């Protein structure tokens, strides 16, 4: 039950079905391309209070397997409903991807996880205002949509797929600045893992929740006491003055597994960590269960 | 007109009252300030099919004149309906600032424009189940909510303006590689005007956009088919092959015009770049009307 | 040959014989690791007024894949001297990755292409002044250096192998900003090709040289007057308004073939470019000579 | 004195009398600015094994404050014999500036602070091979080198003057993470001081020196082992794990006074402080002593 002194409690992560997209952007470099990315996965850690859940999925896609011989940056969309998500490609794509310099957008559901299909460049197509064209780019039906920069390219459809949401690990830690050289370095593990994605800010959840509000009413989540550490009769180990989240949504369960494993052993790696716990809903909730102790 | 021998065309942007907010984000290093930043301010650049318009006002706050002590950045949020933007402090300092690693969100309106009030930490407070405290941190009422991380710390009410959206110019090269090195520069130069911001990716629009579409009933707007390349039925210059647009929200019209200056000024400098214009709708609609001429 | 419309000129680049280093940085983080690479590897465009010639080979090394479980990146570091090359070593790992937090150094040449050994960890170990400590750590024989921070970790030796410094191909564009595009989109593809590095700034040479001077005596090297285009009486195509050089050095023949290759096809897919060229001294004084149209 | 709960030692920082210069560099923006200015300050933390001590001072210089009017960043180079600065300036600016795109080199050192001239601008102009012309901006002397990108502009002289090495201080932590928390925070401070910056990677040195060794005749330095966490006789306090040390450089000791100042204050708001102290030779070498106790 330990990783490099680390006490890895005995318990598990529950996760959700969820619905995701795969998208990939090029642009004319990498910084372009990155510039898009963030702005379209922005506003997007948890869809407790944000439209969608999103992020970087592959940083660096080489020029030379991209359709358009272009640098390139996955990312992943997801929802629990299927439609907001339609709703979320088409605004994410249209206000974010197409106004950005130089920017393409390409499907990037692998055929094995396709399951729908939502035709977002024929819907964003309708910007040309009767100018839009179809063609096709390296075997790829495509749109041009003629825009004051020249044109936007955007793949006629996304792939949707029903992936793994809120698969998780807890980071226990002697003091915020050791959770933290944990976490990020956590993340970048689980950023070289295909097919997940962490949709905090910097991967990483300062603030994890509880469902619902013991005090309140109105609120749909509240924070989780039982491991803050200034809350008093909190249920953390002694010497643990700091708790961090890492949050993953994947593909699939076995994206979400493997994020998890090499999370949690690079994080095993930093000094002053203390704990490596999970957060689940007694099973009562999700559709999976990842139990940390089966990873190794 | 001519700056650095582009042409610069006697004519107007017509920018709008809307409604903004100023957030002041620390956080232990600037790293996790912008990590913070982006996060909260992406899915941001245009109403049409955003939430709202957010974007970097000043990117390095001196943490000598933060109210803790830490690095920090501003950052500028917009909507032209004040409640939306209200729902809106509400989720991205919720959804991304609460949740971000060791970031703490403060006001950052003047005292000289702020308008109305939001009591955005207040409403955030009940995240806590009961555990939250108010207190007093370098003369500002905060709220302490405990959270796995430690505590978030966000300012009891934020300052809400009436600023002025919709500022912008439009940069026409002789070429792409050419009006995005200008875009650019110009957007380098609006980094450092305090109280103005852009909310496109990277600052710059790739696909400008004009009010409804000339063929389709069911679209606010399609792209601006006078200032398209590609469309060989266009308002454009000769040897002009690619335009840009710069749009820039401010706290006041003194501040988007500055931005508006350096900008062009910014542009002209660099090669390729053809002539300098506006987007406006006639003065039918707007509530401003800066007119590139009077710049200069 | 044409690609994308890009002429491809029958000629070769002529690249020569020289002394390289490869090693693995890891560090808490992959910030804390670029940090460290990016002090030990500047100061090293070209061996002419540089001490060396280094730069980054892969930038994302898995922490599953490096030895102490941490994010990795690798550099290498050429001189056409031996003997300069094995303190170039010590004094780049010694100056800038001893002293870089959480930064430690392990060998990362190839076995197959192992000729030297320099012990460049046992030398450095002296620094510790009697409390240095060999050790093992995964199978590798390191050396653990008290410092203030910790402990410097240092493999005892490094491999040197005679690689290839000196591949090139030269960019010819419509203009400067379309010339600096396709270079960037070049070097994000060389970035991808592993044992071969881009030692210029951002990997581009914005001042490629000729042999001697036409004017002075005195002088080994001068501006490339044949490919500038400010010179009236220069070699370039009309139409071509910018050259960039991007030049590679390479663990081996093919990796700087290979990234030549990538490098070039990504280029051409970036608008303005009018032709790709080598450069070379006849076929005489190298020891490997490229021929552009052997790469496609 | 304590500053938030961190003890600051009653001990002095001791300072050096070297050799500076200052240079502004530009480019087409401020991503292109830094890629110059990263590759030139490299490899240059310390003259102890390194050609010189380089930094950045100003990473955001407007574009109206530039005498291009293009995006600026200041860096200043160092050494303690004028000759051994006036060659690594010609070799960094021409190897480094001259070579990287879009980047020139202007003059930033203060009329103030001027004791001697070198003519970096007038030495580099032969690279033109009899095609350099001298030539006036805003009423600066630079040469305007062709080169194969177009041309490399250069200031004909640089100004040098006697500026301070060595300004200090030393972070006391209870881990490592903290440490270096605390340690960043103090260099984003630090950032904001003009006319000084710290040369080690990420402004942090992570293995302190001391004069000479103890067991060892060819080394001019060695470990500071009184102040490492895991050597058995330390002078450490129990619960220091970690020691950070940032050393300054600036144009005058005010510079570094101040730096030390708001980087010491920095640091002191981050968790897991201990003390703070600095380093010094008795008094007795030294031309400048930075009393602790005196900056607060
Ligand atoms: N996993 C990690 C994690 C933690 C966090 C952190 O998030 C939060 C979450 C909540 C606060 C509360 C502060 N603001 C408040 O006073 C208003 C609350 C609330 N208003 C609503 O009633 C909408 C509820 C909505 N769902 C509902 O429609 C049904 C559930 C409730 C019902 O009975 O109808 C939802 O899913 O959020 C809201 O939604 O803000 C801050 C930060 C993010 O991600
Ligand atoms: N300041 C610059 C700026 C510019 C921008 C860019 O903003 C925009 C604004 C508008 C868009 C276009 C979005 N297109 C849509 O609305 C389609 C809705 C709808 N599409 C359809 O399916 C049409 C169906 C159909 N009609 C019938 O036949 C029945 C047909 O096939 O013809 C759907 O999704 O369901 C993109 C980006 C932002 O900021
Ligand atoms: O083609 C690939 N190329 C790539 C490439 C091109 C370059 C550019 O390199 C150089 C090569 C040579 C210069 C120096 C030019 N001027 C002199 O040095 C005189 C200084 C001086 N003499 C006088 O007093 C006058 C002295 O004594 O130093 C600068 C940069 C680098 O790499
Ligand atoms: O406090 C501020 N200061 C910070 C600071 C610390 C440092 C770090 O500097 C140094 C200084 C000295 C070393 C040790 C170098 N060892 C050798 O020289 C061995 C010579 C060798 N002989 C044999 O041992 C075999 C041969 O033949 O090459 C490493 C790093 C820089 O700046
Ligand atoms: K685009
Ligand atoms: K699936
Ligand atoms: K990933
Ligand atoms: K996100
Ligand atoms: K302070
Ligand atoms: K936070
Ligand atoms: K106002
Ligand atoms: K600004
Ligand atoms: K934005
Ligand atoms: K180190
Ligand atoms: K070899
Ligand atoms: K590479
Ligand atoms: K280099
Ligand atoms: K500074
Ligand atoms: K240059
Ligand atoms: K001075
Ligand atoms: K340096």
């Amino acid at each position: 039950m330990e990783i490099n002194g680390v006490e890895i409690e005995d318990t598990f992560a529950e996760a959700f079905e969820a619905k995701m997209a795969r998208v990939l952007i090029t642009a004319a470099s990498h910084k372009w391309a990155m510039i898009a990315v963030k702005e379209a996965t922005g506003f997007g850690t948890s869809v407790i209070m944000c439209p969608a859940e999103a992020g970087i999925d592959c940083g660096y896609v080489p020029p030379e397997e991209t359709p358009d011989g272009r640098p390139g940056v996955t990312i992943m969309i997801g929802h629990n409903d299927e439609d907001e998500l339609k709703e979320q490609l088409l605004d994410r794509i249209g206000q974010c991807v197409m106004t950005a310099p130089t920017a393409s957008a390409f499907d990037a559901m692998p055929e094995a996880e396709k399951e729908d299909e939502d035709r977002v460049g024929y819907k964003l197509s309708f910007f040309g205002d009767g100018y839009q064209e179809e063609d096709e780019l390296d075997g790829r039906k495509v749109w041009k949509i003629p825009v004051v920069e020249g044109e936007f390219i955007v793949e006629d459809s996304f792939g949707i797929t029903t992936g793994v949401a809120g698969g998780n690990f807890y980071i226990m830690a002697e003091s915020q600045p050791a959770g933290l050289q944990a976490a990020e370095a956590a993340v970048d593990a689980i950023k070289g893992v295909e097919g997940a994605y962490a949709p905090f800010p910097g991967g990483i959840v300062a603030s994890a929740s509880k469902v619902g509000s013991k005090q309140y009413d109105f609120l749909p989540a509240s924070t989780n006491d039982a491991y803050c550490p200034t809350v008093e009769d909190n249920e953390l180990p002694e010497g643990v003055k700091c708790v961090y989240e890492i949050v993953i949504n994947g593909l699939n369960e076995e994206a979400v597994k493997e994020a998890m494993r090499v999370g949690i052993e690079a994080a095993c790696q930093q000094p002053g960590v203390v704990k490596i716990s999970a957060g689940n809903f007694g099973g009562k909730l999700g559709q999976y269960e990842i139990h940390l102790h089966d990873l190794f």
